[PDB]
């Protein structure tokens, strides 16, 4: 692996590693209380074995630039952080897979960015939603403080999340899982849109997602294909990751 830096639009330092390969480019954006070590540590990477991998660290996490706002941590910001790797690497296609809200952000920068040729959506859907302010400014307030990386730890373990996903909360900066929590009433509500019509896009989730509607929705809308995979919930499901993997290697071959 190679490290490389870039710069967003609003002078955010992005930092990721380059993982050579003769394939397809693989751009992989991880969730919130996540940096880009999830990659390797769930298996996705090796799954992986000819694309040339490209994992950034989204602002405020593992080696980019600190945040610290709420409005840094808008929306618009992630894509233009994203934007700012495809730039580096120069290429007319790229292939986008995200994480939970890594999936979310993936899917709004296919919706700009005819380099995307494909887009993976781990466990997020591409529909509006509603989301409360009062429920989202008391988790950002759980998160920020003292004792808010074992909040997260006890959530996840207690929804039988692997343990990377677990043990990654605590490389966050407590300020960061707060600044981000309360970026998610700065855009993220609304829909994602299909950026030109030969994109692929694709939605993945567990087979007993208690919520499955919306996935269909963006079945209909986008023209999106659903991936289901042997989980009885979305956190568990991140317990399936490589095995995903190994399916968006058959896309690439
Ligand atoms: C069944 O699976 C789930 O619904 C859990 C799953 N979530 C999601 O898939 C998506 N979101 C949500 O459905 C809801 N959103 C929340 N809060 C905002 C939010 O998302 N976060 C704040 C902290 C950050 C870790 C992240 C998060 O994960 N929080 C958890 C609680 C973890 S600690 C007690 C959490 O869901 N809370 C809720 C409360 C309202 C209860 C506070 C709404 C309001 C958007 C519908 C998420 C990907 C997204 C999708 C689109 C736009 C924005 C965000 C995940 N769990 C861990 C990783 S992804």
């Amino acid at each position: 692996r190679d490290v490389f830096e870039v710069f967003s639009r609003d002078g955010t330092p992005i930092r990721g590693f380059s993982r050579p390969g003769p394939g397809e480019t693989v751009v992989l954006v991880h969730g919130v209380a996540m940096d880009r070590r999830i990659w390797a540590e769930s298996g996705f990477l090796d799954a992986l074995p000819d694309a040339h991998v490209l994992a950034l660290d989204l602002r405020g996490r593992g080696e980019s630039g600190r945040v610290g706002t709420a409005e840094g941590h808008a929306l618009r910001r992630y894509v233009e952080d994203v934007r700012a790797v495809l730039d580096r690497f120069g290429r007319a296609r790229y292939s986008l897979f995200g994480t939970f809200f890594g999936g979310r952000i993936a899917l709004q920068v296919a919706a700009v960015d005819t380099r995307v040729a494909r887009a993976f959506s781990f466990c997020a859907h591409a529909e509006q939603v509603e989301i409360p302010e009062d429920a989202v400014e008391e988790e950002a307030v759980a998160v920020e403080g003292p004792g808010g990386h074992a909040y997260l730890r006890d959530h996840f373990t207690g929804r039988g999340a692997p343990p990377w996903m677990v043990e990654a909360c605590a490389r966050v900066d407590p300020g960061e899982l707060g600044a981000a929590t309360r970026g998610l009433l700065h855009g993220s509500d609304r829909r994602t849109e299909r950026g030109h019509p030969d994109q692929e896009l694709v939605l993945i989730t567990a087979d007993g997602d208690a919520d499955l509607a919306p996935f269909h929705a963006g079945e209909r809308r986008l023209g999106a294909h659903l991936w289901l995979v042997d989980a009885p919930t979305r956190i568990k499901a991140a317990g399936r990751l490589a095995e995903v993997g190994r399916r968006v290697a058959g896309v690439l071959a």
